[PDB]
């Protein structure tokens, strides 16, 4: 083959909190009482929106996220394996350029991963 297995991948990540969390707070400290059942609808909805061309992940992360990712664009840059959560890297390195994962749980809140490169 021409290219080998990606040693590094550039992926962006979204975060949404819910009732069952260590600290259901956002970056701007909003009230998060919404349960996983509700957050699931948000996740699925956002996933659909991004693929429907309604909204972009970067624009999404900068708004509809309970993490600091909103002020960090959401992009983590090109990172190598063996540095973050196993399920996180397993998903990101399994994604393609322009591909996005589903509801990935690596923390208390739900994360979405988008491989930009």
């Amino acid at each position: 083959g021409s290219h080998m297995e990606p040693a590094r991948v550039r992926c962006s990540h979204l975060l949404v909190k819910h009732s069952q969390s260590r600290r259901p707070s956002s970056w701007r400290q909003e009230k998060i009482t919404r349960t996983k059942e509700e957050a699931l609808e948000l996740i699925n909805g956002y996933i659909q929106k991004i693929k429907s061309g309604e909204e972009d992940f970067e624009s999404l992360a900068s708004q509809f996220s309970d993490a600091s990712s909103a002020k960090a664009r959401g992009d983590l840059g090109a990172f190598s394996r063996g540095q973050m959560q196993k399920p996180f890297e397993d998903a990101s390195f399994a994604l393609r350029t322009g591909e996005m994962s589903g509801p990935v749980f690596t923390d208390s809140g739900i994360h979405i991963i988008l491989r930009t490169e």
